[PDB]
């Protein structure tokens, strides 16, 4: 039944930027392939005057040699005739951190709760996605409510990513 197409999956209706300005705790990811943020993961997102949206995040990342570093990075966003997706040209302070662009969907969002972001970064032949990460983000440190947890489930189902995310913990590592 359910179509896994990138192309179905439903985005956030109307999406408005100025009110997805802010802070943003990571609660839950699912991970792509390689090299990603680990945990402590928080965001910041801002729009300027001109309608241009940007964010930092901050995040734990583990070197390939062992060391543990602290991720300063930042994204600029660029938009599409869909409100809710984007193109992220991303970068880090540090030369060492990963660069790239990569889509940015907003799932869905109740702006003063919770978000479920995705990016699909390589496509299958099908249609479906080959390499996602998904971030599931609160606005209070403390997560969410039965009631919207019940509602972020659904949107992972519809999203094809159902049992795949984990709980990513906050404990101060990059200064919480
Ligand atoms: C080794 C360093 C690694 C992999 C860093 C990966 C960072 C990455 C995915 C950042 C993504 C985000 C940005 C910039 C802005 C806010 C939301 C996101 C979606 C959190």
């Amino acid at each position: 039944e359910r179509d896994c197409r990138v192309s179905s999956f439903r985005v956030k209706e109307n999406f408005d930027k100025a009110r997805f300005a802010g802070t943003w705790y990571a609660m839950a990811k699912k991970d792509p392939e390689g090299l990603f943020l680990q945990d402590n993961i928080v965001a910041e997102f801002s729009v300027d005057e001109n309608g241009h949206m940007s964010a930092t995040a901050k995040g734990r990342v583990r070197l390939l040699n062992n060391w543990d570093v602290c991720a300063d990075m930042v994204g600029t966003f660029t938009d599409t005739e869909d409100p809710a997706k984007f193109k992220m040209k991303y970068w880090g302070v540090a030369s060492f951190l990963q660069k790239g662009n990569d889509d940015h969907w907003i799932i869905d969002t109740d702006y003063e709760t919770f978000a479920v972001q995705y990016s699909c970064r390589l496509l299958n032949l099908d249609g479906t996605c080959a390499d996602s990460y998904s971030f599931v983000f609160a606005r209070d440190p403390s997560g969410f409510s039965p009631e919207v947890q019940k509602i972020v489930r659904q949107r992972q189902e519809e999203l094809c990513l159902a049992r795949q995310y984990r709980l990513i913990p906050h404990n101060g590592y990059c200064d919480g």
